[PDB]
């Protein structure tokens, strides 16, 4: 009932200079810029026209290439904001106006200081019931040790992610007690990780692409239980595995421009529920 209730999205957006100087995992094609700004556009239009949730746009800042991906810098629990210290040097001060606008929205604010700590928001998976922390190139074990102290109302525990990946690039919350995940070795092996911590178990909805296993989740009350996840033109197969979710509205959304700097679905909004 309570699980994935949002009032506001707190999106930026993104700058020219991301297609030349955004920190890129994996080269490949390069960024079609307008055609990301398009894509981000349908993406907030979801958001905020079609779903209605109250859309804050940041403004976009040229000397912070990677400011689209807003979810790295906040993570946001009920009425607590924990502003991160992003393991990318670049990408830190993306937190000033993060902070000023959860400052506006009246939110709970604590800033990660601990020099010695870095967290990425996009390792962080927020089940509803307790938190998961990648700990991988861009999170240590110290920006875990913040979180839990921050969010003391809910067990924290850390998972292995190889390979410069983070933890939602092979998995997401597609529901109440739901977890979406990829097919990989190490998708799986994080999964087994998770479920063992757990104080109970979760529901698994197995996707074959891991990339497409990031999605989502929102309760639009007198709308329905809303997933949005890549294009069916995207990653066929797996938009065939949620299209099994009968009872969920289901909205394909297509990223494939920003994939291409690691961008992926829940790395470009930072969703808040205030009553
Ligand atoms: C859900 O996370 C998937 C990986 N990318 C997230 N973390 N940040 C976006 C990439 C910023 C660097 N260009």
């Amino acid at each position: 009932a309570a699980f994935g209730r949002a009032t506001h999205a707190v999106v930026r957006a993104l700058p020219e200079s991301l297609g030349q100087h955004a920190l890129r995992s994996a080269k490949g094609e390069e960024v079609d810029v307008a055609r990301a700004e398009r894509q981000h556009q349908l993406y907030v239009g979801v958001l905020g026209s079609k779903l209605g949730l109250q859309v804050v746009e940041l403004p976009a800042d040229e000397s912070l290439p990677d400011c689209v991906f807003v979810e790295d810098v906040a993570v946001v629990c009920e009425e607590t904001a924990l502003i991160t210290r992003p393991g990318a040097p670049s990408r830190r001060k993306e937190v000033d106006m993060m902070k000023e606008a959860l400052e506006k929205l009246q939110l709970n604010i604590v800033e990660m200081k601990d020099e010695n700590a870095t967290l990425d928001g996009g390792d962080v998976l927020f089940t509803g019931r307790e938190f998961f922390v990648g700990l991988s190139k861009r999170t240590n074990q110290r920006g875990a040790e913040i979180l839990a102290d921050t969010f003391k109302d809910y067990a924290v525990s850390t998972v292995p992610v190889a390979d410069g990946l983070h933890l939602k690039s092979f998995c997401s919350m597609a529901g109440p007690n739901l977890i979406a995940i990829g097919s990989s070795e190490s998708a799986q092996k994080a999964l087994k990780i998770m479920q063992q911590m757990s104080d109970h178990r979760y529901d698994k909805l197995t996707v074959p692409d891991d990339i497409a296993a990031n999605c989502i989740y929102l309760n639009i009350p007198n709308k329905g239980h809303v997933l949005l996840h890549r294009t069916p033109e995207e990653y066929p197969e797996s938009a065939k595995v949620y299209e099994k979710l009968k009872d969920h509205m289901l909205i394909p959304v297509s990223m494939s421009e920003l994939e291409k700097v690691d961008g992926l679905l829940t790395c470009c909004s930072v969703l808040i529920n205030k009553k």
